[PDB]
């Protein structure tokens, strides 16, 4: 199945934008804002400049800059949790999984992959979200 | 890059194993049990749905109710752990099978088989590696 072979990036993209980014741009679109309601609403989603070992801290020294609090919609018939600041702060910490793919599936260059694989997870997400018309609610941004 | 073109449900193995069972598996390979007292015998117990349909969630919903589990904690290099006299069974649920689905249809412009293939595609990644690692005798992968 030659089809169905994507890149990790393009996968977890995906599988981001299905979790934890589409469920909120429905919801608000159908509310016309958030709801406990706000009528302006931004997703927020922090990139990290590079794509090294320990994603995890690169998100951990990245989450104590910012100051968050707990906010909760139902959708779906499921509660859920959004850090808010109203910006909707959300950090891929899923892009971990792109060097956990890479690394486990494969028998200075693997720096430079790493940087090719960030961008088409930005990339996807860009494109996904002009599909569906929720470009104006989700801003990716940099560190 | 042609290199790096893998099925979804191999990107997802590998990433549900990094995150959870490679962890898991460290902690107790380390500490030569669970340790909260160490547990001397503990095997993850993997729990896959017979078929990927849509809302796998819902799947994984039914299963957790016929399972009975106390929650324990353990640090390596803090986590949480479902787990089932001396030996302990580590109970986990891999909801990221939801992923495999959200990667094809999203990524493309009968079906069926597709996504069973991809089941089984996801199972034998995550034994393929953790053989290689060492950690086979800790996992094991059952069904409903």
């Amino acid at each position: 199945d030659s089809d169905i072979n994507f890149f990790p990036s393009s996968t977890l993209a995906a599988v981001y934008y299905e979790n934890f980014i589409k469920p909120t741009c429905s919801h608000i679109i159908n509310n016309g804002g958030l709801l406990d309601i706000y009528k302006k609403c931004t997703i927020k989603i922090i990139i990290p400049k590079k794509l090294t070992s320990d994603v995890n801290s690169q998100f951990q020294r990245i989450k104590a800059k910012i100051e968050t609090k707990e906010l909760s919609f139902e959708y779906l018939g499921r509660p859920r949790n959004i850090n808010v600041e109203v910006m909707i702060i959300d950090f891929p910490t899923i892009l971990s999984g792109i060097n956990y793919a890479i690394s486990n599936l494969l028998p200075v260059d693997y720096e430079a992959i790493l940087s090719r694989e960030l961008e088409r997870f930005v990339y996807t997400l860009k494109k996904i979200a002009l599909r569906d018309g929720f470009d104006d609610l989700i801003k990716i941004v940099d560190e």
